[PDB]
């Protein structure tokens, strides 16, 4: 059972300090880089920061250099955030993920742990609809230094759930993917269609890609898929 488990949100004071912990399970911990990805309530997925395998390489988000740092302990399958000096614009929910070598996709993500504060460079369109049956494609605009340089990964998040992986390398599926999902690229922009529209889909959809001109990963702001009625099979008139 391969697993990932965050602990250390709570209710803490504008200025205050809190540690965060991400436990690892059913799979070598040393063998990946981790990364932290938070959100906030109605807002979209943002990327925290990273550490390689071996913490020799780390980033961060250009809203949290200084005030937070990365670390890991391999002996103990753990991921930590110290996060200091901390504000109301980091309320949100923290979810660790793995970062698979090749290809940079968030393959595995934690459950979460909320953090309460209290006394996008990726262009999405943030709403889409459809009906069942219909095919809906969003895109997702960046430029030469993020999607012009690199792969594009796509995650669904089903409404109060942590965000899934969709689409890696620009057009990959996971198992368990079904292929109604298809992802595209061409030249700095990215899109992903969704074909035979299901209730299912029913999501907010983020595309992601690293940017080489931050040293940072870039969400999109996402776009929240709606599934409308069914719409008339027959019709009557006298």
């Amino acid at each position: 059972q391969v697993t990932l488990k965050e602990s250390g949100g709570g209710l803490v004071k504008p200025g205050g300090s809190l540690r965060l912990s991400c436990a690892a399970s059913g799979f070598t911990f040393s063998s990946y880089s981790m990364n932290w990805v938070r959100q906030a309530p109605g807002k979209g997925l943002e990327w925290v920061s990273s550490i390689s395998s071996s913490s020799s390489y780390i980033y961060y988000a250009d809203s949290v250099k200084g005030r937070f740092t990365i670390s890991r302990d391999n002996a103990k399958n753990s991921l930590y955030l110290q996060m200091n000096s901390l504000r109301a614009e980091d309320t949100a929910v923290y979810y660790c993920a793995r970062q698979v070598g090749a290809t940079w996709a968030f393959d595995i993500w934690g459950q979460g742990t909320l953090v309460t504060v209290s006394s996008s460079v990726l262009t999405q369109p943030p709403s889409a609809s459809g009906t069942p049956g219909q095919r809906v494609t969003i895109s997702c605009s960046g430029s030469s230094s993020n999607i012009g340089s690199n792969t594009v990964n796509w995650y669904q998040q089903l409404p109060g759930t942590a965000p899934k992986l969709l689409i890696y390398s620009n057009n990959q599926r996971p198992s368990g993917v079904p292929d109604r999902f298809s992802g595209s690229k061409s030249g700095t922009s990215a899109s992903l269609a969704i074909s035979g529209l299901q209730s299912e889909d029913e999501a907010d959809y983020y595309c992601a890609a690293w940017d080489d001109s931050l040293n940072a990963w870039v969400f999109g702001g996402g776009t929240k898929l709606t599934v409308l009625g069914a719409a008339a099979e027959n019709l009557y008139f006298q």
